């Protein structure tokens, strides 16, 4: 009933295929890293070696847009990355989209200053106009409310991105945003690097919040390196 | 730099070898299960299928003693298990050891009633005598203090078990106890079942507490089944 996994193929070229987005339709992929004991932070960078950086950069290269919660904002491509993106018919650098319920973003933000192009600000119908005026010249502000003008509806958010030709979506956090995607069951795929460390009880998980679900996912692949990291890809359902 | 893992060997007999304890010396192994998003509970049973039950029972079968914190106590072997244990020179059923700093255990406890043999109660020098008197007939009470008679020293605990011929140690929790083992760096091995679910932000991790470490571990193996569970074994350092 059990089978041993082992190294069977040196990844030839072949990696982007293992992380391909579907040929059509919207697809929301998350990429996170955690310790063996489920801790997300030490930031997570301390747990991330060269292999994980390689996967991380690849997933950014494949994405139309990278969606990030505003807590975490408090995107570089190199020549080859830009080439590959252009060949596949994408913008040279992926768009950044920042999720905020309050819209309380400052112009003086690091996020607005060191980019090639204006990020998207994804927010509610209720604060969209004022946010649009305050961020004039810096960001495109998009209302992502469903039935309730005072909240962000995750399915609507995803649809708003798709409607702008940004159907291949990547999110890297933070844990609150990811927790809402998981709670609302709009997360299509989780790529998770399992780092070979234990960190003890203090650290938070890769998801936080009040939500509680039991969403079955299918294991699409597990990669590894000599350092004993596991680079996993799981897909609904 | 990356290699693809895949199924290469149907586990013939062969499983206990993959989970062997060292031939001599003390060895503290933990066995836990968690979701992809690092949640330990839904209890953890809801995430545990037949494969995980099989591994769980095997690890109990291999152990000299199972150490559990008192929060979690609020051990069956079948004929074949007993045979195997006897062949390897072990007691027919592994000993249970309950860790308590306060010693505040009641005689009326479920843990004392449905067992073949008296559990060990691992506690402090300061409360050992009174605990010994209250639990007369039900438990052997062992003081596990190091320099401080009011605390449990994890290294001493492990040594007290070893001194009684119980050098092959398994712990299944709870998260506070595991968190102290991790914090004190006395955990030699973690067997971790990664269940193919996300559960959202509410659940706790497999470890809790104030501790914060960065302990590198080596990946000894990863097993899998058709359901997409990963049964991992990591070892210090
Ligand atoms: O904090 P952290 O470490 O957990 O990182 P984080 O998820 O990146 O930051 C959380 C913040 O981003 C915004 N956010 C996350 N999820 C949201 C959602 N479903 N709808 C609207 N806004 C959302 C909120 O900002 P706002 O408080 O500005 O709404 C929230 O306070
Ligand atoms: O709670 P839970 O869900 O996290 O499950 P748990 O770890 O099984 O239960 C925690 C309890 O077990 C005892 N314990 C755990 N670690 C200990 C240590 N290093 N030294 C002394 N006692 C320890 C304590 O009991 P006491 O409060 O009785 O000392 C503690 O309150
Ligand atoms: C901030 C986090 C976010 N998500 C991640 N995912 C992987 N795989 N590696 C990281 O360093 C990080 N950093
Ligand atoms: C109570 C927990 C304890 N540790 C475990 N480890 C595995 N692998 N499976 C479980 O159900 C459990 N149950």
């Amino acid at each position: 009933p059990l089978r041993l996994l082992s190294s069977v193929h040196y990844l030839t070229g072949e990696l982007p295929q293992l992380y391909d987005y579907p040929d059509d339709g919207t697809w929301l992929r998350a990429n996170f890293i955690s310790s063996l004991d489920g801790g997300a932070t030490v930031t997570s960078g301390a747990m991330a070696g060269p292999g994980d950086r390689f996967v991380f950069n690849l997933l950014r290269e494949l994405a139309d847009v990278i969606v990030v919660g505003v807590g975490t904002v408090r995107v570089r491509m190199g020549v080859v990355q830009r080439q590959h993106r252009q060949a596949r018919g994408q913008s040279e650098v992926p768009q950044l989209a920042i999720v905020t319920r309050s819209g309380r973003l400052d112009r003086d933000m690091a996020v607005f200053t060191r980019t090639e192009m204006a990020p998207l600000v994804l927010t509610t119908t209720a604060v969209a106009d004022d946010t649009r005026q305050r961020l004039a010249g810096l960001a495109e502000v998009i209302a992502c409310s469903g039935d309730d003008p005072g909240t962000v509806d995750e399915a609507v958010l995803v649809s708003q991105l798709a409607a702008r030709g940004l159907r291949r979506i990547l999110t890297e956090g933070g844990p609150t945003l990811l927790g809402t995607f998981v709670e609302r069951d709009v997360l299509d795929e989780l790529c998770l690097t399992i780092a070979p460390y234990v960190v003890g009880g203090l650290a938070r998980r890769i998801v936080t919040g009040p939500g509680q679900v039991l969403t079955r996912m299918r294991c699409a692949h597990v990669l590894t390196d000599d350092s004993g990291y596991l680079y996993t890809r799981y897909v609904k359902t």
